[PDB]
Formats: C-alpha cells, sequence, structure tokens
C-alpha cells in the first residue's frame, strides 16, 4: 500500500542515481576529447 | 489519490527506461569509437 | 505521508527532466560529429 509506493520510489531513485553516474562519465569523455 | 501516485510512478519508470536505452546506445557509440 | 510521497515524486521528475536535457545535449554532440 503506502510503503509499497515508498519501496518503488526508493528503487527508482537508486536507478536514476546510477544513470546519472553513467551520464557524468560520458560527459567527462567528451571533455577529455575536447581538451585532448 | 493512492492510484494517482501509482499512475505518476508507472509513467516516470517508463520515461526512465526510455532514457536508459538512449544512454546505452551512447555508451555503445563510444565502445565502437574506442575499438575502431 | 501522502503529500511526502507527492513531494519526493515531484523532486524525482525534476531530476529526471534535467538528466534528459544533458542526455539530449550528448546526442546533439554525436550528430554534430557524424555530419561534420
Ligand atoms: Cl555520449
Ligand atoms: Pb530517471
Ligand atoms: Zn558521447
Ligand atoms: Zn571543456
Ligand atoms: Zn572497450
Ligand atoms: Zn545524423
Amino acid at each position: 500500500e503506502w510503503e509499497a509506493l515508498e519501496k518503488k520510489l526508493a528503487a527508482l531513485e537508486s536507478k536514476c542515481q546510477a544513470l546519472e553516474k553513467k551520464l557524468q562519465a560520458l560527459e567527462k569523455k567528451h571533455e577529455a576529447l575536447e581538451h585532448g
């Protein structure tokens, strides 16, 4: 019920955090390509 | 109410899944550039 | 309670929107590299 949504929401935040890290690593690759 | 959050949460998961796929395709492009 | 999840969900959507924009800018960089 109320905690089932809490569990789903915590899981989604965790997945979004992991995607953000992968996106930051891609941004860093372009910075390395642009300054070298 | 309770199902309105359920609907919002299902929509967000669907959008995050679609972003993940686009991020995987970008990662694959860098792998292809790095090994060719 | 009910509005605490609403607040968390609105915050997450806002973070996902900002990641989507950064992902679109990365896609645009590859398009510029592929046609120039
Ligand atoms: Cl990229
Ligand atoms: Pb996301
Ligand atoms: Zn890239
Ligand atoms: Zn730079
Ligand atoms: Zn490799
Ligand atoms: Zn193109």
